[PDB]
């Protein structure tokens, strides 16, 4: 039996702070916060049944880029279904790898986009998803 | 200038319609809809604990075929545990990939078979699970 | 027999619940682990003790450290991300976690995983591999 020490791991709040901006977003860098928040707030009021989503390629990803970054997604569509739709947009074959990341974690396919947004949207009222052929963002 | 347009993505009902015919079943093609509705009802009324599931190889799949298509499964068992067992029955190698699909999406390992049935059963009271070496059905 | 009827929890757990190898279990006797598990849970009720070890067949680095004291509100996905960094895996490397031979969903909290699956020594055991099934 070990009196050897435990590795004392951080909790959710410390994780969230440690990795807050660890996923890059050219969208966040090219548009000032107040303008994003304004547009995000307005689109949620105009279409309450949909959520605004920014989808961008991870820097290390070896995979085609997306023609469009800004997605307005019905809240009852699951993550798995949105993934299937984005796969078609990249023109990936079914055997090809594709992974989604929200705050450095792959969300389960059964989550609705409405739940994902409600749980993880940023203060500008957008949800940020990065994608990669790798099973980790970085 | 004006705000960049969003890509307006389809919702769940439109997803379900656009990809309903995506998944083919030899068991559904060799067994009429009325016979399967009666059979699925009879087992489902006789066996409320267990759920009836058809497990079949995706057409483009490169996996070994199963000896048995029809399964009556204790609905408390999780899909992950069912998956473990089905892997055992294919005598699949640990280095080989295997995925389950319902309506072109992989179900979560923590779901009981009852939740998957009551959420995705067809009009014949049958749950349809496809398996493949591919991370997507098509 | 047209329908195939599959075996249940009693045989499942009797057959598999101790089936993943643990060098920790082999090197520390059950009585001392149970004592340490009980004590650490009463001392830090907001955390859960976790042993993380390589599956026998895995082609993957070993961990410098096995014993983790994990806040119960951290999700499995978050803990996975942290363990990946400790193994110093490259982004292109695959990594899978197994609890009782099943991959847990990333959204489960470590507190729930522990509650559902800890053993009688009051530790939760996770095995990892580059393969998508324990081996």
């Amino acid at each position: 039996g070990p009196e050897s020490p435990f590795e004392v791991i951080i909790d959710k709040a410390a994780f969230d702070k440690e990795f807050k901006d660890s996923m890059k977003s050219t969208y966040k860098e090219e548009h000032p916060f107040e303008k994003r928040r304004s547009e995000g707030e307005k689109i949620r009021k105009k279409y309450p049944d949909r959520v605004p989503v920014i989808v961008e390629k991870a820097p290390k990803a070896r995979i085609g880029d997306l023609d469009k970054k800004k997605y307005l997604v019905p809240s009852d569509l699951t993550v798995g279904q949105f993934y299937f739709l984005i796969r078609k947009r990249i023109h990936l074959r079914a055997e090809d790898a594709l992974f989604f990341f929200v705050n450095n974690v792959i969300p389960p396919t059964s989550a609705t986009m409405g739940q994902l947004y409600q749980e993880h949207h940023e203060e500008d009222f957008f949800l940020y998803i990065a994608y990669s052929d790798e099973s980790v963002y970085g």
